[PDB]
């Protein structure tokens, strides 16, 4: 399904530190694409880090399809939950290994995923093709991550926006797929550019470790709240 629910959630990265994020309660419906916006330090990455249970729950809990992730095997928990970082690091070695470390797919199915993210041609161009070792641009590495997210049968796609200048063709293919191959996939897009979540149907606005406001960009723009302030600073409104 990919339906996530934070219920009064907070996490700390280390015992001695204060809660990085606290009292976060929200329900993401299965298959939804929700943008997550906020300033640096607001708590956007912590939500994904709480989902992946990188940091354990300090308060409340998270539930994925009615199952408390607190009671879900970590490998299981993380198997169909995929994250696309800003600057993905290829695991040193075979390209195929990066795409399929567990070797649970056939070269056939891997090439499909690549062609899905429109990297089949690039990969075919590569010196070792699938066996190509690691180069590829940050945008391409993200796409490769997207193809891997497909192979994983991912139902929760956490996407991290590149803080660096966005490749015009990567953005074109990335959006091209989010509504088609990840249509049924829940997509948490953690955005560092407010413009990127404007077409989103729903945005969580993170603020100093707490959910500040929720709803569509139009709703949040009308509220003239933190979301609205970020749009002004961004020059969108
Ligand atoms: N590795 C870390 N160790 C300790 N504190 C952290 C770490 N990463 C983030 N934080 C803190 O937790 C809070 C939440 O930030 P974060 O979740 O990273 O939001 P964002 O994704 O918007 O940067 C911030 O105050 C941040 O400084």
């Amino acid at each position: 399904g990919g339906q996530i629910e934070f219920r009064d959630f907070g996490l700390r990265y280390r015992p001695e530190l204060p809660l990085a994020v606290q009292g976060v309660s929200f329900k993401i419906h299965a298959g939804e694409k929700v943008g997550i916006v906020g300033r640096t330090g607001a708590g956007k990455s912590s939500l994904a880090s709480g989902l992946l249970r990188l940091q354990e729950a300090a308060e409340g809990g998270i539930w994925i399809d009615g199952v408390p992730i607190a009671h879900v095997g970590l490998h299981t928990l993380r198997s169909r939950i995929s994250i696309i970082p800003q600057d993905p690091i290829l695991f040193p070695g075979s390209l195929r290994m990066n795409l399929d470390l567990l070797q649970e797919h056939s070269d056939e199915a891997i090439w499909a995923a690549l062609e899905t993210v429109q990297l089949k041609a690039l990969v075919a161009s590569l010196p070792g093709q699938l066996q190509y070792k690691c180069d590829l641009s940050v945008g391409q590495k993200q796409l490769l991550c997207l193809a891997r997210a497909l192979l994983r049968k991912t139902q929760i796609l956490i996407l991290d926006e590149a803080t660096a200048a966005v490749d015009p063709g990567t953005e074109l293919q990335m959006q091209a797929m989010l509504g088609s191959w990840f249509a049924q996939c829940t997509v948490l897009l953690i955005a560092h550019r407010l413009r990127s979540v404007m077409d989103c149907a729903r945005v969580l606005v993170m603020d100093k470790g707490q959910v500040a406001e929720s709803g569509s960009p139009a709703q949040l723009l009308a509220q003239k709240g933190l979301f609205y302030r970020l749009a002004q600073e961004s020059g969108l409104v």
